[PDB]
């Protein structure tokens, strides 16, 4: 009697966000958890942002990944600075500030999550 | 800013962190993991941890990775998208056996 999720991604509506976000993990999977974790690949995001800037009442980090180092970049607006990620790297956002991402460069097979601290 | 770029951290169960639970003053879970085109690897070591593990299975697009677990005695064969929680205490381990480049698997241990 494994635990399985597959109904994935969970859409759900984020402050700011054009469209629902992508969902792998929430709050109330298998009894609650103190993360969830939002994202996609990036390949067909390049200059494209997902959302406006928006704040959250939670931390939220950047998890920027690709097959090899340096095949993806985001620029990361935190409180009106921009900062280039370079794969792979983990930005924090702090609860608060005001904040959103673009997609400066993606291979297949890149992707940024969202992941949201449950404080 | 606090931006981490040291990564993938190696630590031993070694398996390659890329959030672990010093980071940012403390986090409550652990992640490692990594991308599954090379681990097509005949063989994969039963382990136990002290808390949960959710496996998260990803690729570019649905249905391109495919993964077998084994927990206790008992073979699932997942394709992505997938997440299964694996109880602390639980004797387990995951074979990859199908996967394009840019498929990954990551562990993630919920504190
Ligand atoms: O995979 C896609 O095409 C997406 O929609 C990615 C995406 C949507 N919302 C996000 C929030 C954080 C990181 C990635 C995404
Ligand atoms: O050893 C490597 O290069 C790996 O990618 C290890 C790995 C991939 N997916 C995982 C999930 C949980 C723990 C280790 C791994
Ligand atoms: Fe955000
Ligand atoms: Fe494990």
């Amino acid at each position: 009697d494994a635990e399985i999720v597959t109904a994935l991604p969970v859409p759900l509506a984020v402050a700011g966000h054009h469209q629902p976000a992508p969902f792998y993990l929430t709050a109330d999977m298998f009894g609650g958890l103190p993360v969830q974790l939002a994202g996609g690949e990036l390949s067909k995001l390049v200059g494209k942002p997902v959302a406006a800037p928006h704040v959250h009442e939670v931390d939220e980090l950047y998890f920027l990944v690709s097959p090899e180092p340096g095949q993806a970049r985001i620029e990361v607006h935190l409180d009106g600075v921009r900062h280039e990620l370079v794969s792979p790297a983990v930005m924090r956002i702090p609860a608060g500030s005001e904040h959103c991402f673009l997609t400066l460069e993606a291979t297949v097979g890149s992707y940024c999550f969202g992941i949201l601290v449950g404080d």
